[PDB]
């Protein structure tokens, strides 16, 4: 069981904008995640190959990642902060669907998540 495609992070023909909310997505949200020590598995798309994990893709399909939303991000990919936030909250329930309760890998999710959620409290009103 093979990788999929990673997610689509640009594509000429869709309509860019950049707002004040997506600015702080990526300058603040995205930043400060992305440094956590427990942010490395979340850093790029789920590797089923390397992590021997062959069906996560038939189970899991809206993978998503900090890599991911980091290339959307800088290619002006999302219309909307609120889909840029629906990535992370995607990233994090489908590490709690396919792992168990208490596993490392979902605590780690949830240290990152509770900071998620800290900075997204400070999101500013849009301009």
């Amino acid at each position: 069981s093979m990788n999929p495609p990673p997610p689509e992070t640009s594509n000429p023909n869709k309509p860019k904008r950049q707002t004040n909310q997506l600015q702080y997505l990526l300058r603040v949200v995205l930043k400060t995640l992305w440094k956590h020590q427990f942010a490395w598995p979340f850093q790029q798309p789920v590797d089923a190959v390397k992590l021997n994990l062959p069906d996560y893709y038939k189970i899991i399909k809206t993978p998503m990642d900090m890599g991911t939303i980091k290339k959307r991000l800088e290619n002006n990919y999302y219309w909307n902060a609120q889909e840029c936030i629906q990535d992370f909250n995607t990233m994090f329930t489908n590490c709690y669907i396919y792992n168990k309760p208490g596993d490392d890998i979902v605590l780690m999710a949830e240290a990152l998540e509770k900071l998620f959620l800290q900075k997204i409290n400070e999101l500013p009103t849009e301009e």
